[PDB]
């Protein structure tokens, strides 16, 4: 059977949950990528932060992108797959929560990423 | 059919003297992703997304309360344009999203999916 474990993008960075705005918009830049997951220490995940998400649910909601952190908008947006959940599962997760991008987890530490795309090929 | 006939006609421009605070509020207001910059009179000057706000201005340093949409700000199509001119448009510049003019104004917005949910 075909796991998340399987069609994840294993070993990914998971971005501290109190680096603020700015600091994560620079690593979007730096990056070259739109969503991250962002994590407390030992990458445990609290949530994901996209670039929409700085700009709706911190610039609109009047928070300062210097003071206001990743893990504040990200706890906001917390869903994920254990690493042996199946194809379905994982697109039960993305249907519910609208989203084409999901985090996969094993003993409470996030272990990959895992996209439509990912899932499109392991079909 | 045409692109007066598929679009939202008179969405909100943001002003090019309106900063960047000033658009991700009218991103979260409509609950959309872009939007077109104006000069006086409805004239197009370009348009902002909300990535364009994240990696033009704060990942540039830029502070979003004194950063205008105009400092970050071209395409678009007429508003007797046809689908196959639309798409051209959107494929010619990696967008789903465009301004639509008349009589040089903008008279609204179409996307991607306004196509594909007005084509019988
Ligand atoms: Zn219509
Ligand atoms: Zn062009």
């Amino acid at each position: 059977m075909t796991t998340a474990r399987d069609i994840m993008n294993a070993g990914v960075t998971c971005v501290g949950e109190h680096e603020t705005l700015t600091a994560a918009a620079q690593y979007m830049r730096e990056h070259d990528i739109g969503a991250l997951p962002i994590c407390g220490d030992d990458d445990r995940l609290h949530g994901m932060l996209t670039d929409r998400d700085i700009v709706i649910k911190g610039l609109a909601a009047g928070l300062d992108p210097n003071t206001a952190t990743a893990g504040e908008l990200a706890r906001d947006s917390i869903y994920y797959v254990d690493a042996n959940a199946s194809i379905q599962e994982m697109l039960n997760v993305m249907e519910e929560h609208q989203v084409r991008r999901v985090p996969v987890i094993s003993e409470h530490r996030l272990v990959g990423i895992v996209t439509e795309a990912d899932i499109a090929r392991h079909l």
